[PDB]
């Protein structure tokens, strides 16, 4: 749990991404939380390319590292480690049915169990607002409160776990649900859907 | 035959099934009939970490082997070994197009000639319960009495033959299935099917 | 062009079908024109196993090489070849959007200007029959009278040309029309379509 | 930035293409800004058996290098490189998503803030001409006067920008845009779009 360990991670993360046709545009930025602020992947370079000595620590204070560009979503990193204390791994991406669904300005309801792996009965969909600003970040912290993953209208998706690979798995889980929901959408609206009972069931397994 | 010859090819049909595309979310579960039980895929471990020795020996009386977890479905690989004594392998998987068929509760009917491979005129969906629950084992026991091959309401696939060759093969035909019983139905409802005289003569023919 | 190089070139489109995401089910079957017959894959046997002397050697009779199995196919192969002196190869597959277009019981009109590719302005749609009979075999046959490639009915794809690169090719190519109508159609009915002017300059063109 | 280092990166730029599912048909074309004209793929050669020295030169008079035959549409490479003096590669291909939306004739609106990459708040459809024709080469320049890239109704996409690398990025993007464009058309219609106020403040930033 030295930062280069991390930094392979995070690196790693980009390319699993990719393998499993999430990161599609070259859309996404990984970070995991570090001393007192996080590790990030660096804004411009194409992941293929990227190194150890690319990701960029930024501190609590939002500086960051001199010479070195982090993604231009940084903060809303930020806005989700400050939100939820137990995340310690953040995946942002563009996976197109997440994308999608973000479209419709629509939440993800419960139209299967595995729904409650980000903590609900659903997934938010959080307002608009210009990437990169501060407002994009508050209605990511308000999303978050008690979900660990939200879609970003017209933009895409984040996810936040206790480590990389819960993160990237969740990620990877809510583009299945979103798949799922607008196959179905499509048929017939709206779609079936699991009760509050069963999903607080499910959630107590858990 | 002997146990490690079994469980290479559990894996392998682990692999197999991710290679396919069948199993996304890593949710699936691979067991195969031996002896007085069954050797089933355990619970937590990832996919590609997955060694011999992990595969969990279950008996008769769902005791399994000490220091080892079973996947958390074991229970309905029992219902299918107890009510189709002809199955020597089950199959389970969340594939996204069979699944979205179990989020609509609808049978897939007989839209295709393969529909005989799984017995009969169509691929049943079995209502939904709680995984890991006794009331969804029953559920898989009664839809398998005459079909290899069954949805799940709200959670995925079950699929069962003589070996993991046939189980396999026969999970992603009726995956193909389903994605074009969802491809039609987008368009028209209800869909062409093929009568019941028709499948009787491909069932005889098979 | 001894028998075994084209027995190899058969195995390398089985390989470059699944590639392609044609072969689903693992429902194909390709042959090639040979002395009074053809070569022709097997029944059975997984294309990854396939070798060489797998391969079998069906006269002009019908009258297959002792102590092998041809496709259970074979006969809308050798009603494909008298009915089309031209063609050299020929592939058949149940690519799902194909598939599905034929379940639709549709042909497919000039949506694109590579519909040309396969003769006309459309891809036919061969009524259902039973697989393996002779009544198959005639409605291909007439389907491809004028026609590289049809659709069968419940059924999937059946596309000839000079040589196996150009069958697949072929097949190929109509699968994406297919995929191209299936998307459209779900948006609009009828498809906005180019007018047989336009197509009788594009095949003037090629 | 010798003709050769040219040449293997437009040849490499055909295998991402294929690699990122984009070259479906293997229909695309690719060419870079050179000397008086262009450097482009030849045509009939498939991009697996491409070498360096099959790369055509074709010079600002349209006369292209002795004994070899250019792509079948390297004049709207041309129109594109006069009405764009900015472009240096230009990449065109049937990417499905991007020709199913051609078919129905329709610009891509501003449903993602990505769309501003192209360099404004749509994706425009030029009317169909035939094509290799000059009337499909005035319709493609306008196009581009103010876009980077446009769909070319019952046909295709043209990216074009300032290197090889960026033109396959933004070809891929537009890509993504057609696909999530059609994905929530077959929900609701019309779809939601950001204001052009919105799009404004994101350009501002690009
Ligand atoms: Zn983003
Ligand atoms: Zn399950
Ligand atoms: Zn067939
Ligand atoms: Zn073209």
């Amino acid at each position: 749990m030295e930062r280069n360990k991390l930094a392979r991670q995070i690196i790693d993360t980009c390319l699993e991404m990719t393998r499993l046709g999430l990161n599609q545009g070259t859309a996404g930025n990984v970070s995991v939380r570090y001393q007192d602020g996080m590790l990030i992947t660096p804004t411009g370079i194409p992941y293929e390319k990227l190194t150890e000595s690319h990701i960029v620590f930024i501190d609590g204070n939002g500086k960051h590292e001199e010479g070195k560009l982090p993604s231009s979503q940084w903060r809303f990193h930020m806005a989700a480690y400050q939100s939820r204390p137990d995340a310690n791994a953040v995946v942002h991406n563009h996976a197109v049915h997440c994308t999608a669904v973000s479209i419709l300005n629509r939440s993800i309801p419960a139209i299967h169990y595995m729904i409650a792996a980000a903590g609900g009965n659903s997934i938010p969909c959080a307002p608009y607002a210009t990437f990169g600003t501060r407002e994009l970040s508050e209605h990511v912290a308000l999303a978050l409160k008690n979900r660990k993953a939200t879609l970003l209208q017209h933009h895409g998706l984040i996810a936040c776990e206790v480590n990389l690979e819960k993160a990237l798995w969740l990620a990877h889980e809510v583009e299945v649900l979103a798949q799922l929901y607008l196959t179905t959408l499509a048929i017939t609206d709206p779609v079936p859907v699991l009760s509050d009972e069963e999903i607080a069931v499910v959630l107590e397994k858990f």
